[PDB]
């Protein structure tokens, strides 16, 4: 399968995907990396791996549909089969999500359905959980609410900050996101017609 990764930042998740798709027997190759933000490290990581990049600045579009269409143009240009959102921070429009249904994955730093949204670690700390984790899910229109592929629990330590908790959870993310990508790229895991995840 030909894979695009969308990013908005550091790209540590991207890096783990690059590394895993180049291990032997991979069913995926990363063919394009797209950022909505210039000068982010994830772009350097892609370029250092010999993977083309684009910057599509979301602020230059009137609305989300037009921005998403510009993304979609590039995904077509690269004959992309599967899209991975790896620290991508733009909510995608209905029609984009519908088009990519069953073929777009996201990594989220909590055990969904808890702590939906972009500040999951701040929520986990306020709430006082001792166990949090991360989730790979198919992307649905409702944010952080698509069908769950894999999850991994990560302990919260007394005295954690957002930084330390974030780092511990990233280590688990770098395990489950490549694993989930491989599952979907091999056709082992599919989104079924009934809208539920199917293991073949
Ligand atoms: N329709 C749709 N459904 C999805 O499930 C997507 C996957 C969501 C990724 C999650 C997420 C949750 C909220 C946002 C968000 O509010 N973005 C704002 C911009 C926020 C900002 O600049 O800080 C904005 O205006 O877009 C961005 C990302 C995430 O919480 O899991 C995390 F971790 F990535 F942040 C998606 N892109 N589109």
């Amino acid at each position: 399968a030909r894979v695009a990764v969308l990013i908005s930042g550091t790209g540590s998740n991207l890096q783990a995907l690059i590394d895993s798709t180049r291990e032997p027997n991979s069913s995926a190759q990363i063919d394009i990396v797209i950022s909505n933000k210039a000068a982010v490290a994830g772009l350097d990581k892609a370029e250092r791996a010999g993977i083309p990049t684009r910057v599509i600045n979301h602020k230059l579009y009137k609305n989300r549909v037009e921005f998403d269409s510009a993304i979609d143009l590039v995904l077509e240009e690269f004959s992309i089969d599967i899209v991975c959102l790896a620290g991508f921070m733009r909510i995608l429009s209905g029609p984009f999500v519908q088009k990519w249904n069953g073929k777009m994955l996201n990594i989220h730093p909590s055990l969904l359905p808890s702590f939906k949204g972009s500040n999951a670690h701040e929520q986990a700390l306020e709430t006082g959980v001792t166990v949090t984790g991360c989730t790979v899910h198919f992307v649905a229109e409702d944010v952080d609410a698509g069908q769950i592929i894999l999850q991994e629990a990560v302990p919260v330590k007394r005295g954690d900050t957002v930084a330390t908790l974030s780092e511990r959870v990233k280590l688990a993310e770098h395990k489950i996101f490549p694993a989930a990508l491989q599952l979907v790229a091999s056709g082992t895991v599919q989104l079924g017609e009934n809208g539920k995840i199917c293991w073949v």
